[PDB]
């Protein structure tokens, strides 16, 4: 999925933090144009990248999606978020994909890892790399 110019942290930011429009159909064009497919579901967290990095500092927990991974972290508090769901596919013209939008206030669990040594900025040695669950 992930284009080669992005670190996993930059991809996380692109998929889940930088909602470029408050409208799902428009915001999703960015993700979809990058991955060359209309993503079926996607959550944007209405929080800051710095706040998610802080969540990486919360206690480690098992990742809901993988019982073998212990690099997950619970947000502690709820945040506002928007879930985008594909309503109108368009695999031969990605730009014509349309989405529904669902606002909610929920907890989240992220997986974090050490930053990309060559490409992530040194400011944040530990970065979110995957949104594992919304609760
Ligand atoms: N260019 C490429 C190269 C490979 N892939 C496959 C791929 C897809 N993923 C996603 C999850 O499998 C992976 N992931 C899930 N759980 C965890 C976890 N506990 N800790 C670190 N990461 C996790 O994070 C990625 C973000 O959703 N990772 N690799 C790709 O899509 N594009």
């Amino acid at each position: 999925m992930k284009p080669p110019q992005f670190t996993w942290a930059q991809w996380f930011e692109t998929q889940h933090i930088n909602m470029t429009s408050q409208q799902c159909t428009n915001a999703m064009q960015v993700i979809n144009n990058y991955q060359r497919r209309c993503k079926n579901q996607n959550t944007f967290l209405l929080t800051t990248f710095a706040n998610v990095v802080n969540v990486c500092g919360n206690p480690n927990m098992t990742c809901p999606s993988n019982k073998t991974r212990k690099n997950c972290h619970h947000s502690g508090s709820q945040v506002p978020l928007i879930h985008c769901n594909l309503t109108t596919p368009s695999p031969q013209n990605i730009s014509n994909c349309r989405y529904a939008q669902t606002p909610a206030n929920m907890f989240y669990i992220v997986a974090c890892d050490n930053r990309d040594q060559r490409r992530d900025p040194p400011q944040y040695p530990v970065v979110p790399v995957h949104l594992d669950r919304i609760i």
